[PDB]
């Protein structure tokens, strides 16, 4: 109920040695591997004919670098692995090597706090009338400066969010959303009616009055000491299995389950969980306080215990960005 | 009612000439515009960043040309700034200025039977966390060989459909359809489930006993000389519209209204239409004969119909090779 002082003090420090490099470091604002080349970020370019462009037929992954350690990186790569599967693609190349390129960009970026970025796609050739064998897939993958959905000055006092009332979410049997994926028009209309009705957060339903998740984010309602988040109709969020694992640790029931949108307006607490941002409290829902408008004891909570994980062995390693080896 | 032979003997005849113009016009394989050059099409590239590729965070039309003529491009740009505006997008040019482009293109290619696509993306800075005034939106444009969703030999004896049961379509509350897209998700889960049940073409239902579209296409039945195809959950395809023009100067009556899935399986005939293809004749559904398993009459009237309006001055304008349009 804590850490967010020396947290954001820590990532300040860290950032201002990062932003003194940008003119010496190439690659300090980010880098980016393509066809097996090491580019920066804004110079990457990708083939126009990619089928990821063509028709977003693609999945990827985000984990992320925290002080210099990567959290959590083997869950990220295994739901990558997951998700192609579901696609009928393959990582292009084998699991240990991709993360030996990973630390590899990492560490020549400079970079401490990370957003890390994979993309694995159907490739030059479309599903439609290739031959399967002809298929070929394609990788990309880059490392950026930590992207915060909700910036630290605002995880201090919580957002404004809306329950979505002209867009819901894409239904499992349509698009599977445990299958992480680009094609986000859904919850870019869901960011367009947030911003229209003056909030900044939209909570999208299953358009059958129970809640999903956000355009980037899972969704926690906390209701007399118990969490509440959905389980069908959404990423199964490593944010999200992370306040699990801190909520079993402080003896806090989690209840993976269909989760009425009548209980967003009656609970004592919400947050959003996401890997670009981590735990981020929202006190204020369709225009109204959320239970008097201060961020709740049980996020405070979550929100160092996510945050402790990041330097427990059994979450995260340390990488090394001497040079070199 | 019998063009097919005379429309496809031409194109074979302008294919011959079209590959032989190929070791020396680098442009005969298909040409792109990127941040106003011209390059042959699989050079060309796009950033990593844009939002097209992040975020599938787009809209794209495709005209056509046959023969020389474009067909109906007004018509695609009209409906390209639609999608944007329902995108909160803008042509990034005018579009008298971005129709000279295209004529340009295609006549460099030398291409006279061509697919021409046009994409606006949201630019290289997401809706997120983006000043809507920092919003800067892109544009790409390509022109290659006319794409067949139905190949020609394959429209001589019609092609196999099954109804979707893995999968239905997008709704219209979560992805807008009318807005020309290519988040194709359930698309691309329907034309897996249509080659794991040993047909061609994937029908979508509404996820609610009606039908809705196809992997690239729109779906019409027929009944007792009646037109039916789906209004809501649909592309309002260019090659429909051209089907109901035709229909109308035939005197065959057209319904666009709600289509129960119950009707494919006592219609007469079927056929499926998309700018890349044209009409295309559906003889077997779920493994069983339409009807028959035969090609209709009134499909062959609409095929016919549909390529005359290729010459058809109120749909088509000729292009000017080496000198343009
Ligand atoms: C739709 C959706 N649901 C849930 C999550 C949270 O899942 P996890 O805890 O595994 O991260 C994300 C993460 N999306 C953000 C990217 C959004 C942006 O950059 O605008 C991420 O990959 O972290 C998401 O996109
Ligand atoms: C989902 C969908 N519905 C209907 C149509 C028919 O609409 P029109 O008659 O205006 O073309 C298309 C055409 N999409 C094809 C896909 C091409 C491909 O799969 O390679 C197109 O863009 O021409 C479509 O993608
Ligand atoms: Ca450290
Ligand atoms: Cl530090
Ligand atoms: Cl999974
Ligand atoms: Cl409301
Ligand atoms: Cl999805
Ligand atoms: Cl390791
Ligand atoms: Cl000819
Ligand atoms: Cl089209
Ligand atoms: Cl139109
Ligand atoms: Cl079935
Ligand atoms: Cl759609």
């Amino acid at each position: 109920m804590a850490s967010m002082d020396k947290v954001f003090a820590g990532y300040a420090a860290r950032q201002a040695i990062l932003e003194s490099t940008e003119t010496t470091n190439p690659f300090a604002k980010g880098i980016a591997w393509v066809e097996g080349e090491l580019v920066p970020l804004a110079e990457a370019r990708i083939p126009l004919l990619d089928q990821g462009f063509m028709h977003s037929d693609l999945t990827y992954d985000v984990p992320s670098v925290w002080d210099g350690r990567f959290f959590r990186l083997d869950d990220h790569i295994t739901r990558l692995e997951a998700s192609c599967t579901k696609l009928r693609l393959r990582l292009p190349l084998p699991r240990d090597q991709v993360k030996q390129i990973l630390v590899e960009m990492v560490a020549k970026s400079g970079i401490r706090d990370a957003f890390v970025e994979l993309i694995v796609t159907r490739g030059l050739k479309g599903v439609r009338g290739t031959r399967p064998e002809d298929i070929v897939n394609n990788l990309y993958m880059f490392v950026q400066p930590y992207v915060w959905v909700m910036e630290p000055d605002m995880q201090r006092v919580g957002g404004s969010a809306v329950v979505a009332r002209t867009v819901r979410r894409v239904p499992p049997g349509a698009i599977d959303p445990t299958v992480k994926n680009l094609q986000w028009g859904d919850l870019v209309r869901g960011m367009f009616e947030a911003a229209d009705r003056g909030a900044t957060y939209p909570f999208l339903t299953d358009g059958d009055a129970h809640l999903t998740e956000g355009s980037g984010f899972n969704i926690v309602l906390v209701k007399d000491g118990v969490l509440y988040t959905p389980d069908r109709g959404v990423l199964q969020g490593v944010t999200r299995k992370s306040v699990i694992n801190a909520a079993e640790a402080f003896g806090i029931e989690v209840r993976v389950e269909f989760v009425p949108v009548e209980l967003a307006y009656r609970c004592d607490e919400i947050f959003m969980c996401t890997t670009a941002g981590g735990i981020m409290p929202i006190t204020t829902l369709d225009g109204m306080p959320v239970n008097g408008g201060q961020i709740g004891p049980i996020t405070k909570k979550i929100w160092d215990g996510y945050w402790a994980m990041h330097y427990d062995a059994a979450y995260s390693f340390e990488i090394d960005y001497n040079e070199r080896n």
